[PDB]
């Protein structure tokens, strides 16, 4: 089976000021990860591909694209949770028909839904997709909280292969290894690789790897081999440029980046705001040429 | 144009066993809340009606069949929200297509979009139909909390009527009615009914009215004759019911009050747990008994 | 046992320059709440008089000078609470021995104790005391938020009279005076005192009261009176004064607006800005001339 | 002046059956922290020492009596903040006399301060002592929390040597150690010492380190010599002992976990359970046996 380890870059999507897939430009953003970035892999349909925000045909035409796109060159990971359940059956079954490596699927959100709800959640979509899951934490967006035990209850389905936990909590994250050792952990916060490298995760999925694929590969290398000093050094280089990347606003600026390479990155999707303002434009290409040139 | 003051139940919608819309239980339900419940109106595709769970070809269905059912026995306002604006604007365009009085629609929720993003998204779903807007703010879900400026904001556009405010910020609705002495607030809790009737609200719209109408329609009409000794005597019998109804389980338990009155209200639809326990019954036809009969 | 129902400022402190207690200007607030405001009573000792900053002999000089000059002209209850268990003995039977009416107690913060640590620490100040308690709830500053459960456990001690409702929970409160209809409840949120006076509660314990009692006097006399709109009315205009006073420093506007009575209101207690600045003045002085003259 | 950096335990206090010091026992766990945990300091008077619930006198007495029994074998670092500025620069001048190595203060909690009166705060006590000062940063008590820029305005005083990180979030911590480099960082949470190692923190103060400093002390100097594998290891150990120590009541099991070693660490400070159960005590034992032996 293909290995799941490694740098995963939570792929962007470009969208054309109307709001459409630019697919041109979309597969101009695959390419940079896989040819630039050198990623391991593709998290497609995740937060950061501004997916919540499109309708099930996007969804499944972004799925087309980026497996169309990379082909086998990376591993792929296609994300299709979402608050109803059958959507997330059907985008699973799409995935899973073009060849996805594994699913993913984030918490169900939105209603207070029971842990046993949950559960149920992850256990139809496996059932029903025949796929592996990946479970999707990200407690600041959808709220939800899980707990070592939870872990364990959803670890009881052996197509749950391990958890992209995108919180800040480390020592549920030294629990989790603890507890389950053969399943895989993908630190989701790009600056707090270092730290998160150091408790033994397998890999990371990340926002930022779509700019600063390089640094991040080498964040974690030297962390696995216990060269800590010079980590540190190349996670403050990367924590200055996603502090301005946050402080100027996140999607916006990575797709400014990108555009600075020559990767057509397009717009953003409304309700999010679309266009960069001239600011934003100059902050990133300040941004570039202090940290990526 | 059609008044929108008063008693709207936020209507509950019938599932079959697989997740599919159960039509007759539905007009059923529109029946039980016009005839006996007689309520002022209904509000539409809510989180009560299990909204954010479905399709939206499944909410176009929603909605062809409460108006359809209703007609123009009473107000209808559409909730078309969503975080998918494409999708917010293709149902505002449907509903107001359909007759409905008014739309609504929750702030946008996942991401943290900001105010202007959020006003953006209010002022596009109006331009695209041309309906008056009813801002839902439902704080304990979305994570979204706007304050006195932000409302003035939302309220430069002149088809904003106000807000359904699902919210327990009492210091707050006090100031938005002094400063906004013109627009309309309906209080989202049922359970608040009093206070925020005490305060001068206009209507209030809640998912206990499906089966406990006539009660609440006495609190609202009550507070505001000052008559607050039979008022809250009501609102205590109320509580009573609505403490039960929320240990037992709150969509579950209103369907199954729902049943014991001869409405097909069915199952609730997945991720949320459609089956109700032998518990779950017993302790609704209780419920029934002591409170409903 | 002297009546407790009513309206009670919660008493602010006057303070010199260097932090020590101004004794006259104390008397003159005293004077200005019995005189002026007419309050029913003073609550000595709270959060509103800064006493969590002082040593244990201040708080008791502060017992003193308030019970020596208002004597037995209204009633006083004495806020003796601590993170300190022997402190609270320590203070509630000097209180005691002085003649307070009743004793009451901020839930022990800090630490994050148990429900039975904090049901243990009540019934050790009543036990040690012998006088009656009032539980001091405060989850904005505390984060401690109890439940109907939990005040039935502290009220099964019988001198335990009710609460200090410091919290925005209007559905909790119901539920108190329901479950519980012969323990009291003074409202703690002066911006809220019209909603919570719509429920039943028996009081109110403020500082706002210090300048604004007249007006907070008539919108409790006049909800509990089923008058309304007359009650709104004045309401809105209190929370305007409010808003104002919040905005330009609760503590050192209110003794700004108590200095333009002639009061000696003093400094502020460090570590708590001492000193007005000309701009917090001169807003004093704006909101003295539009609501207070 | 004295070397500051390195393993620090939280000094816990004996407590007498009502209440007061037992200095024989307090001094035994000095003793052991000293000879057997072979720990560099002790940070006396802090939230393990159940200091907050003390009175000023009995702080004196810890204070007194542990630079006593410790005399300068290793280093001493007191805390002395509180919600009284007026003590908290009588107990600094106090250790300060003592010839404590620095003095260290909790952010002023209880009441929501303002940054410029945090400052104020810390400047107040520094300028008053002459001593230098550790800034206390524990976010989950005191609700506290300070970004960059307001660490960079305490840091504007020279005496303010760095901050007792009590807090979980890694990018403020990588943040700090980038932005203000020759400040100490020294890391509050036990369970998360490897990944606060691998950002570069100079030492920990940590209250599980009266009983487990041998393994603390390992994982720090293992992660800054960047051997990850045994760190974790012996992370991992730690970290079922902490579950437990946590999951039991951490103060009155690690007291029990002291008494097995001859350790007479009493009872707890009453308003929390002065005595442990006797499920308590055999749980202690437990971890002992599996872990401590």
């Amino acid at each position: 089976m293909r290995d799941l380890k490694g740098i995963f870059s939570a792929l962007l999507v470009s969208f054309n000021e109307d709001g459409t897939i630019n697919e041109k430009g979309l597969r101009q953003i695959i390419r940079h990860n896989i040819d630039k970035m050198k990623v391991d892999g593709l998290y497609v349909g995740g937060s950061t591909g501004e997916n919540f925000m499109l309708s099930t045909e996007e969804k499944k035409e972004i799925f087309r694209i980026a497996k169309d796109e990379a082909k086998d060159q990376i591993a792929l990971i296609a994300q299709v949770g979402s608050v109803n359940l059958k959507e997330a059956v059907e985008l699973g079954k799409y995935a899973t028909e073009l060849g996805y490596d594994c699913l993913s699927a984030v918490t169900p959100f939105y209603y207070k839904f029971s842990f046993p709800e949950i559960k149920h959640y992850y256990d139809t979509i496996i059932a029903e997709t025949g796929s592996n899951m990946i479970v999707y934490s990200i407690p600041f967006l959808t709220g939800v909280n899980m707990g070592i035990e939870q872990f364990g209850e959803l670890y009881k389905n052996p197509k749950v292969l391990g958890v992209k936990f995108t919180a800040g909590d480390f020592y549920l994250l030294e629990r989790l290894k603890k507890a389950y050792p053969n399943h895989l952990i993908w630190a989701g916060f790009d600056e707090m690789m270092l730290p998160a490298a150091s408790l033994g995760v397998d890999g990371a999925i990340g926002s930022t790897f779509n700019v600063n694929g390089v640094r991040a590969r080498q964040i974690f290398e030297l962390t696995k081999a216990g060269k800590l000093k010079e980590a540190l050094e190349i996670q403050h280089v990367t924590n200055d440029l996603i502090e301005g990347i946050l402080a100027n606003g996140l999607y916006l600026t990575i797709k400014e980046l990108l555009k600075l390479e020559g990767v057509d990155a397009g717009y953003c999707r409304e309700p999010m705001t679309s266009k960069a303002t001239a600011e934003q434009v100059a902050k990133a290409k300040d941004l570039k040429a202090k940290f990526l040139s």
